């Protein structure tokens, strides 16, 4: 028995896991009970917190992966299957895990919590590009990951019903949390330094544990990696959401009470076969069942309440990837795909906003059209692939995050800014797809300081940097090393200067203005287009 | 006869004419000046087309350019050389139909190609006895038979009655092709080639050259077309029937005037009263603006100029066109709150937002909003000189760089060979402030030669550019193609074309050949604004 792997917290003994890290051991705390079972009747409610429990809690593998649905694009493709469940599906999910150094920490530690994305419709903790022993090993981090609920299971809402009253994916989260706050201390975790980070959906939730009152006692700091809770994917109005549910339990067999508690009696695969049977349009980069403006968690849209909040006390770090939209082009737009270069007409330039843009009116997919059309080489195919791809990416991710950076800062927080511009040398993807949409995570998360995944020497070196600048603004809430003179530093970003930094292979570069004319089309013009028309 | 310079008596299809012997640098050339080519359109022939001028007896003496017609006159910055040069320099009068011929001296044996200027002040002013548009230089460095006519502007060129028999419109194009069936009959007596003629002018005067291109019955008089910093296209050259005879019918009621009666009332107003009033007639506060213009009248103009420009075929046309570096500068300290020609106009973000709608006069809030949101620098949206050069931008754009833009594409498009230009070289002489940057008109004493004259202090270099682009333009109307067939050690300018969008820069350096004038900002005027007026 090894004591460092014995911990007591509020709800009893756990024991833990030693794992091997290249640098040496870690601490694994992995499948740990952080909620009741949401299961038959606690189905689309809020979290209630986990009973404790008698003897000493096996907390040594990861735990079941919250039900969802299952990609089939291409079966048996890494770059697809990566993103995958990897431990079996199940409704009783809620669980979180808990890696730091081997001994445990002698003093208070900054934490990292983690929060998957997968467009509010997927995801687990258990991926191995969120592997947290690099980052406890190498940078003496305790780093925390939670399962929350997903699809209709986290986030199928009848607005104002008892029974189903929406964002109960996002009181997991806030529930793992408070958790973190009341246990953490027992691994040499610092409840009073809690740094959130997510990417897409992900982050998408970070900004509205930042939006929402009763989440913002239990963080200090946010990261924001390709998602933002403003934009057109991440919410949707209660009236919205009750559509959603309505039409699901119509599609399914099935006053609120009575539609909800028919739901509850149907098997899980029999609501994720008719996910996405319920969005209004054709469409790619938009989700189901996603949270919804209740009133409640979200007060307001997070439009408003990004331009109206006082954020004073908040550091954030944001930003994105080369190539946001690249990703999402092979799952609807006709014209592309993986296995070859996806060089389009301009018909299929057409089309594809439509389904991209897939809110837009006529005029406002022509506005796009013109917009993004290189009137040099209007119908050249590599210009309107790669146009393609620039519009979906802009349009969910680029232009959202700069609208968010430029409120935060205005409005008094500390903020942070990159654009992510390395292609992993391993990446399955095709080469036009670029730095698709999720794979700044790999090297956030040090998975090139293992030699056995053939990352490049320069690949280990950069995930070691970026390691750092992330550990660095969980420590401190500045991403800069202390100790460590050299220019150039990364400056904050600010309405004035919009300043932020390319984080690639070489040293950081320093630009100004986040796609600053392209997102002021996305951000001023087009909703003065449709408010009027 | 008998004692005089027999080398300067010429006899025309009116008459007998004596010419006069003028001094260029580099030697004699020979004027005619203020030969009449019209019965005055005077009294009752106020609005209506010209006549052909009735024979004369005796020798008509054609040694001094004669009367401008009348017009208003500038008054913004009096003294001021920069706006003086346009003014009248001669004495004003509706009895103006008069031209001008420059050769060489002696005249040429063998038939001469002829260049043809129709000048430009916005359909409002001018006069083709400007210092500017002196046809010696021409004459004598490139050999060219040089004409230049005088046409009716402003109310008595441009009012219309649509429909009506006494001011049916566009009176002042018709004074022009009337000179250009005189050139027909009679420039040989001058040594012209008949068969030769290449019509050029600038801004509306473009805008003229542009509706000959686009109206059968002139198509006969010319063969080839240089367009500069104008189009017949576009939101300025140009109104409905409806909106001439509403410009026409509320002028009438400010001078205090059934078509007949009204126009028989405006007849009998001095002409300074018209022109006392003709601002008064705009529907919008604006700048780039002219009250009377062409009008699209079924007849001269047989369709709008958009519809004429996509739907024409043009495979027997060689045309050049371009554009000045800030076409849009001068005209902002004629109406933008904020600019002014004796400090840097720097403005505010209010005063661009204003500056919009008066530059963009037509413009609903929403497409003014775009225009803001396309001009502004989201990294700098409040600097006062970005914001300065955007308004200069915004309205050069809107009115003549995206004009030609689309005029060029259309053109090679159906059929056209084209060559484009940009203009980008500031006289060192030139009296507006820097910030005006190569304003609208000041290619012009370049393409006419002035530099050659030491007298007047242009630099070496400048000298040496000028005889570059008389080169380009002479060649252009011997051959249709601005090249020197000999030189192949000089840079080629090569046709635009869709596919290639290419043009070049007219400057100190060597040709540079540039693609895309001004693609994606004119794209935004050209594709987006108008789809977004059909709702
Ligand atoms: C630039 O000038 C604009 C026009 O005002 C005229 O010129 C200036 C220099 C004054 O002498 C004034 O009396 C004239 O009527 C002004 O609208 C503008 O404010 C000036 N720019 C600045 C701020 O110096
Ligand atoms: C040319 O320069 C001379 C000498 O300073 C000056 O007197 C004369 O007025 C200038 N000529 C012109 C055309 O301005
Ligand atoms: C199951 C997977 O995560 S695939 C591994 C891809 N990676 C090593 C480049 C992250
Ligand atoms: C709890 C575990 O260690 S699972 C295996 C994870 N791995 C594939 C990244 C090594
Ligand atoms: C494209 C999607 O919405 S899912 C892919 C996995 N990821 C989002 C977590 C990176
Ligand atoms: C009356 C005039 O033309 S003054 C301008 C003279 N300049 C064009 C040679 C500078
Ligand atoms: C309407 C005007 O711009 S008048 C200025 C003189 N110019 C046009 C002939 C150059």
């Amino acid at each position: 028995e090894d004591p460092q792997l014995l911990v007591r917290v509020r709800g009893g003994q756990l024991r833990g896991i030693r794992l091997k890290a290249p640098g040496g051991p870690v601490s694994a705390f992995l499948g740990i009970p952080f909620a009741e079972p949401p299961v038959g009747s606690r189905r689309f409610m809020p979290p209630e917190p986990k009973r404790p429990w008698s003897g000493v809690l096996d907390a040594t593998t990861f735990q079941n992966v919250c039900y969802q649905y299952v990609d089939t694009l291409y079966p048996g493709f890494e770059g697809t299957e990566m993103w995958n469940p990897n431990r079996e599906l199940s409704e009783d999910c809620l669980y979180l895990n808990v890696w730091t150094p081997y001994p445990r920490p002698a003093s208070p530690t900054p934490v990292l919590i983690w929060i998957y994305g997968g467009g509010f419709y997927s995801g687990a903790a258990s991926l191995d590009v969120y592997d947290g022993r690099f980052l406890a090993q190498v940078e003496g981090a305790v780093l925390v990951s939670m399962n929350y609920r997903v699809g209709t299971f986290g986030f199928l809402a009848l607005p104002g019903s008892r029974e189903a009253p929406g964002n109960v994916g996002l009181l997991d989260q806030r529930l793992a949390l408070q958790w973190v706050q009341e246990n953490i201390a027992a691994f040499g975790g610092d409840p009073m330094s809690v740094t959130l980070f997510g990417e897409a959906a992900g982050a998408a939730s970070v900004g509205m544990h930042i939006l929402s009152l009763p989440s913002r006692s239990l963080f200090h700091r946010a990261v924001l990696q390709s998602g933002t809770p403003n934009g057109p994917w991440a919410t949707v109005s209660a009236g919205e959401a009750r559509r959603r549910a309505t039409l699901l339990a119509r599609l399914v067999g099935c006053n609120d009470t009575e539609l909800i508690a028919c739901l509850r009696t149907r098997p899980a695969q029999d609501l994720v076969d008719h996910e996405w049977h319920v969005l209004p349009q054709e469409s790619i980069f938009r989700f189901s069942f996603v949270p919804v403006v209740d009133g409640d968690f979200l007060s307001d849209t997070p439009e408003a309440l990004i331009n109206t909040g006082d954020f004073q006390d908040l550091q954030v770090l944001v930003g994105v990837v080369k190539d946001e939209g690249s990703y999402f082009l092979v799952y609807g737009v006709p014209g592309f795909s993986k296995d070859n270069e996806s060089l389009i007409s301009r018909a299929q330039f057409l089309a594809g906003v439509r389904i991209g843009v897939p809110q837009a009116s006529d005029l406002a997919a022509e506005a796009v059209v013109l917009h993004y059309t290189d009137w040099l080489h209007p119908e050249d195919p590599t210009h309107l692939r790669d146009a393609m791809s620039a519009v979906v990416g802009d349009h969910n991710v680029v232009c959202p995050v700069a609208q968010l950076a430029g409120r935060l800062a205005a409005q008094g927080a500390r903020v942070y800014a990159y654009i992510f511009e390395h292609r992993a040398s391993t990446l399955t993807w095709p080469l036009w797809m670029g730095v698709p949409h999720g794979y700044e995570i790999e090297f956030i998360f040090g998975l090139p300081l293992d030699p056995s995944l053939n990352y490049t020497t320069e690949e280990r070196i950069f995930a070691q940097r970026l390691m750092k600048y992330w550990t660095n603004f969980a420590r401190t809430g500045d991403p800069n090393d202390p100790r460590d003179s050299k220019s150039p530093q990364w400056p904050p970003y600010t309405t004035a200067a919009q300043q932020y930094v390319s984080l690639n292979l070489k040293p950081l570069e320093v630009r100004r203005g986040l796609r600053a004319q392209t997102c002021a089309f996305w951000n001023r013009f087009l909703p003065k287009l449709l408010s009027a028309t």
